[PDB]
């Protein structure tokens, strides 16, 4: 597993995130759903709690977006880069941006949200690239489970569930 330089990482437990827009692919409960589950993955294993915001600013704010959305960053269309995240800290760090260029699903007919979602929480939450290529944090449904990489270095951040 690998972390961002310096270390960032949250410095409380209690983490809120907040679903801003949604996408036309998917019904909305879908969205939810896949969140959830994405946040979950990471909340199994560390001490880590989540809420979640429908107003004001959420330490993990999500949002879909096509191009230029307001960052620095622009999404680049069908393909490629699906999604990106920013590392822990204030303001736009923690946030996650989806790419709607891509046609996000439930299965794995399209881009799976929830794949991608937990991916990119990983980042989220400080753990950059792993070289691993069975972790969930390497660049790359009912055979999920997060490898023990993913979670070593989640914890490495974290410690273990109490
Ligand atoms: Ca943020
Ligand atoms: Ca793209
Ligand atoms: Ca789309
Ligand atoms: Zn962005
Ligand atoms: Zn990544």
């Amino acid at each position: 597993f690998r972390t961002f330089p310096g270390i960032p990482k949250w410095r409380k437990t209690h983490l809120t995130y907040r679903i801003v827009n949604y996408t036309p692919d998917l019904p909305k409960d879908a969205v939810d759903s896949a969140v959830e589950k994405a946040l979950k993955v990471w909340e199994e294993v560390t001490p880590l709690t989540f809420s979640r915001l429908y107003e004001g600013e959420a330490d993990i704010m999500i949002s879909f977006a096509v191009r230029e959305h307001g960052d620095f960053y622009p999404f680049d269309g069908p393909g490629n880069v699906l999604a990106h995240a920013y590392a822990p800290g204030p303001g736009i760090n923690g946030d996650a941006h989806f790419d709607d260029d891509e046609q996000w699903t439930k299965d794995t007919t399209g881009t799976n949200l929830f794949l991608v979602a937990a991916h990119e929480i990983g980042h989220s939450l400080g753990l950059f690239h792993s070289a691993n290529t069975e972790a969930l944090m390497y660049p790359l449904l009912t055979r999920f489970r997060l490898s023990q990489d993913d979670i070593n270095g989640i914890q490495s951040l974290y410690g273990p569930p109490p």
